[PDB]
């Protein structure tokens, strides 16, 4: 307790409130569309992109003291966190900008690091399977969901 937790609909959105001068703003789009994705493509969720207001998934890059209780630490160490589902800053995502993300193997992957974080926001918890996306350690291996993810978040909505 309290490991995992599910929203109460499955037609979520998300709006991508500002951008990392890392990449271009195509790059970061495609990374967090092709996130979500990954998710939606084995569940009955469905993720909607808002330009503004209020979406139930807040995504952002910040630096230190951002605006939560959870203050990033500078080049190294942390590099990401997202709530789990609930209102306000829950399933909200929030990267590092002291860390470098990329579209390559160099830095931090952000496809990669998103789709996990996405999953916390979905209301998984980390997976002891070194294979997973859900795993607590990142690597670069070089994109299918194992099954491991793909059970986690099935056991929580459903299949597609
Ligand atoms: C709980 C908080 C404190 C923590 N924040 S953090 O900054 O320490 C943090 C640490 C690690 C990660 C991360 C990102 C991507 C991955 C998959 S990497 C990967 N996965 C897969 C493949 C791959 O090549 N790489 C192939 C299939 C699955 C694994 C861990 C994210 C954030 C957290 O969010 O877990
Ligand atoms: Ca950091
Ligand atoms: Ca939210
Ligand atoms: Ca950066
Ligand atoms: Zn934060
Ligand atoms: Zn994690």
């Amino acid at each position: 307790f309290p490991r995992t937790l599910k929203w109460s609909k499955m037609n979520l959105t998300y709006r991508i409130v500002n951008y990392t001068p890392d990449m271009t703003h195509s790059e970061v789009e495609k990374a967090f569309k092709k996130a979500f994705k990954v998710w939606s493509d084995v569940t009955p969720l469905n993720f909607t992109r808002l330009h503004d207001g209020i979406a139930d998934i807040m995504i952002s890059f910040g630096i230190k003291e951002h605006g939560d209780f959870y203050p990033f630490d500078g080049p190294s160490g942390l590099l990401a966190h997202a709530f789990p589902p609930g209102p306000n800053y829950g399933g909200d995502a929030h990267f590092d900008d002291d860390e470098t993300w990329t579209s390559s193997s160099k830095g931090y992957n952000l496809f990669l690091v998103a789709a996990h974080e996405f999953g916390h926001s979905l209301g998984l918890d980390h997976s002891k399977d070194p294979g997973a996306l859900m795993f607590p350690i990142y690597t670069y291996t070089g994109f299918m969901l194992p099954d491991d993810d793909v059970q986690g978040i099935q056991s929580l909505y459903g299949p597609g």
